[PDB]
């Protein structure tokens, strides 16, 4: 449940996604990715651990996860319309994200 820990879940699973060659392969690493925005959103660094959860840092932190499961979710509506190809680039857009919610946490 480290923050490093699900960074690399999520880009394993993107890895997985650019690889695919069906919508259920893509749905299921969507799928996992979810599920580590969510945990890495609980992971508050060790640098805001006494922040109020009202505060603005706090505030920042959470929504960055936040919108990672956003567009995740996105993602998802295409991959459970069989359109693997256009999962697949809503995907490559997550990178951006994920940079967003993490990178400056790290
Ligand atoms: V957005």
């Amino acid at each position: 449940a480290d923050l490093e820990d699900n960074w690399e879940t999520l880009n394993d699973n993107l890895k997985v996604i650019e690889k695919a060659d069906n919508a259920a392969q893509v749905k299921d690493a969507l799928t996992k990715m979810r599920a580590a925005a969510l945990d890495a959103q609980k992971a508050t660094p060790p640098k805001l651990e006494d922040k109020s959860p009202d505060s603005p840092e706090m505030w920042d932190f959470r929504h960055g996860f936040d919108h990672l499961v956003y567009h995740i979710d996105d993602a998802l509506k295409l991959a459970n319309e069989g359109k693997v190809k256009e999962a697949q680039a809503a995907a490559e857009q997550l990178k951006c994200h994920r940079n967003a919610a993490i990178q400056k946490y790290l």
